[PDB]
């Protein structure tokens, strides 16, 4: 069945998602630091 | 504006799903090791 493949899928796009929270956080903390 | 909102609304929401996933991993190292 492709529940894990489901599973997966959604996984791997939240983490992207975090992915660009956490460039947004370095981008922020150069402005504030810099 | 609001930009900020919608970020933190997205982000809480990718934290939830996290939140899921690692209560599914937790489920199955239970079956894995018992
Ligand atoms: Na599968
Ligand atoms: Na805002």
């Amino acid at each position: 069945s492709v529940s894990e493949i489901q599973l997966m899928h959604n996984l791997g796009k939240h983490l992207n998602s975090m992915e660009r929270v956490e460039w947004l956080r370095k981008k922020l903390q150069d402005v504030h630091n810099f």
